[PDB]
């Protein structure tokens, strides 16, 4: 499918050489930043759908996450489905596990405080993580299917707000260097 969504966003620390390329093509090259997230997807994200995407570069040096990342508001949840990652494997307050695309996820809650949330400015908010028991190969024809994440999700009383904001496939880094391509659809 189509994306629609251009996400490039940056604390303001280092470099972060975002590329927005043709379709749903995107690179990012990045040194010795502070905390930022580039990705393409679409404006309104949605339970069912259903994300493909290809990374044809992921080399990270240090702390970056390859991940579907998204939005809710009422109430305001931050929700990520990382398939890969750098140094550091996202973690945080043990749920449950879900299988799904071939891989295993174990589900995590977290919270933020006063941090820099969707609307700007800052705010205390809850996460929602699925994240692969073991690095997810890239370079292949990779499929998400955020269905059963949301599913699972629920069973497990994390519920997702009603008002939905943006949907994409992202590279977010935290104070690191890389470099990744990602093609989305």
């Amino acid at each position: 499918a189509s994306t629609d969504y251009w996400q490039n966003w940056t604390d303001g620390g280092g470099i972060v050489n975002a590329v927005n390329g043709s379709g749903g093509n995107y690179s990012v090259n990045w040194s010795n930043t502070g905390n930022f997230v580039v990705g393409k997807g679409w404006t309104t994200g949605s339970p069912f759908r259903t994300i493909n995407y290809n990374a044809g570069v992921w080399a990270p040096n240090g702390n970056g996450y390859l991940t579907l990342f998204g939005w809710t508001r009422s109430p305001l949840i931050e929700y990520y489905v990382v398939d890969s990652w750098g140094t550091y494997r996202p973690t945080g307050t043990y749920k449950g596990t879900v299988k799904s695309d071939g891989g295993t996820y174990d589900i995590y809650t977290t919270t933020r405080y006063n941090a820099p949330s969707i609307d700007g400015d800052r705010t205390t908010f809850t996460q929602y993580w699925s994240v692969r028991q073991s690095k997810r190969p890239t370079g292949s024809n990779a499929t998400i299917t955020f269905t059963n994440h949301v599913n699972a999700w629920k069973s497990h009383g994390m519920n997702l707000g009603s008002n939905w904001a943006y949907q994409v496939m992202a590279t977010e880094g935290y104070q690191s260097s890389g470099s990744s391509n990602v093609t989305v659809w």
